[PDB]
């Protein structure tokens, strides 16, 4: 990464709290997270040696709620990256106006090289491990990247048997297989959001997404389904999606179908028939109606900032453009939907699944679609405003609507006096 995780979204902070009122002591309180859990989590390898890991369990701010966010399973992840992914988990949950505060969870590990039996035992350990921190009430994790309902579920079977069954356990952890508590809807989540957000914007600035184009970055759970509902819902034309190993691209459209088909019999997208062959900067260079990263962060910086040509960037993924991008990207008249309002609907549907598991009580898929659509509307519309209002960078305004409500929630708790 260019730059430290943690620095550029304290920077981003700092940079959105410029235009608003808020107390020097609120500034510092929300510039440091509230609680970091460092952790060994060992496993036994298939071969009967011992292996630790080294996990993350930190939560920034819990003044709204508990604190809500995923677990990453990286090679690549930091304890810096874990810090900036929950600081973000909190305006995330404080722009859509949910009762959660923000955090987020990781390993350091390549899930790739991990039998079933290694993951399952990596997942139960980690939770052995962080159970003091998180709770149904506490700490409400849910899957992310390199994580599936899979891993959810064994996560949850373990903090039920470390619970004894005394309360909500199915209410611990969220994205969880319909089975064992899951919820309708789940699945598709960030990416039903992200279109949401992206029909509001086209509308906004007066665009028929009919016929335009949309290219995709990373192929995983939020870029699949997302490319999958822009070609379905929008009518837009996928012309070029990727995945860590390089991207196709084609100006025809593509099938989202058969390239999933593809990249699970083969690994990858690459090679796929009647497309060519180009790298991740190459696609977001691409000339496109709609440009949505949906992968690792930092993807969009001062050696490719000016070369995007898309009208709207719909940052699905967790922090994939700097700031200094993002001014220049608005010097060239680019909207930008912001990265905690554009995938906000993962974890507005994340809130939807804890409410069914403390109830009790579980709703259906038109229920779910509903009250999806109508927070994200809400939240886009009120992110947009603010913006158009005060004059500045979208992210800016998200900051303004979000923080803004941390802060009063720290003001009616009497953690902070000014
Ligand atoms: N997971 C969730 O539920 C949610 C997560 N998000 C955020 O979105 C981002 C993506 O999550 P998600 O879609 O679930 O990811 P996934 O776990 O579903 O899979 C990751 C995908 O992105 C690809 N990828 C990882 N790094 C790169 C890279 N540097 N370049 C190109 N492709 C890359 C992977 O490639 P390959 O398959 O070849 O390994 C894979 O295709 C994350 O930052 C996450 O925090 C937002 C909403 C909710
Ligand atoms: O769904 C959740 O609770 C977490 C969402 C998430 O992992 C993210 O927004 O990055
Ligand atoms: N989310």
């Amino acid at each position: 990464v260019e730059i430290d995780p943690f620095e550029m979204a304290v920077k981003q902070l700092e940079r959105a709290a410029q235009y608003m009122d808020i107390s020097e002591e609120a500034l510092e309180w929300l510039k440091k997270p509230m609680r970091i859990v460092e952790v060994s989590v060992p496993i036994e390898m298939d071969d009967g040696s011992v292996k630790v890991f080294t996990g993350f369990r930190v939560q920034h701010n819990w003044a709204r709620g508990p604190t809500k966010g995923g677990i990453r399973w990286h090679p690549a992840e930091t304890l810096s990256t874990v810090k900036a992914l929950a600081t973000w988990m909190t305006w995330k949950v404080a722009v859509v106006d949910l009762p959660y505060g923000g955090g987020k969870g990781g390993i350091i590990v390549n899930p790739k090289e991990l039998s079933e039996r290694e993951q399952e035992r990596l997942a139960r350990a980690y939770i052995r491990a962080v159970y003091d921190v998180i709770g149904p009430w506490t700490d409400i994790p849910a899957p992310d990247v390199y994580t599936n309902p899979k891993i959810m579920g064994w996560m949850m079977d373990e903090y039920e048997t470390i619970m004894r069954r005394k309360g909500p356990a199915f209410g611990v952890i969220t994205g969880k297989p319909l089975s064992i508590g899951g919820s309708l809807g789940r699945g598709t989540a960030t990416a039903q959001g992200a279109i949401f957000t992206i029909r509001e914007a086209a509308k906004a600035l007066g665009i028929d997404l009919k016929g335009k184009k949309i290219a995709v970055q990373g192929y995983g759970n939020a870029g699949y389904y997302t490319a999958k509902l822009a070609k379905e819902q929008l009518g837009m034309t996928v012309v070029a999606v990727s995945d860590s190993r390089g991207g196709i691209y084609n100006p025809d459209g593509l099938d989202p179908d058969e390239v999933l088909k593809w990249k699970r019999e083969h690994g990858s997208v690459k090679d796929f028939p009647g497309a060519t062959n180009i790298t991740n900067e190459e696609l977001l260079e691409l000339e496109v109606d709609v440009l949505a990263p949906a992968a690792i962060e930092e993807v969009i910086t001062e050696k490719n900032a000016d070369n995007i040509k898309a009208k709207i960037v719909a940052e699905v993924a967790n922090g994939p453009v700097t700031p200094e991008a993002d001014d220049i990207l608005r010097e060239k008249g680019i909207l930008q939907i912001p990265d905690f309002l554009c995938n906000a609907g993962g974890v507005t549907v994340s809130y939807f699944e804890w409410v069914q598991n403390i109830n009790g009580y579980y709703w259906t898929e038109e229920e779910v679609r509903e009250k999806l659509d109508k927070k994200m509307t809400k939240a886009f519309w009120e992110v947009y405003n603010t913006h158009k209002d005060k004059n500045i960078h979208m992210r800016d305004a998200a900051y303004v609507v979000a923080v803004s409500r941390v802060y009063q929630a720290m003001k009616d708790r009497g953690w902070v006096k000014k």
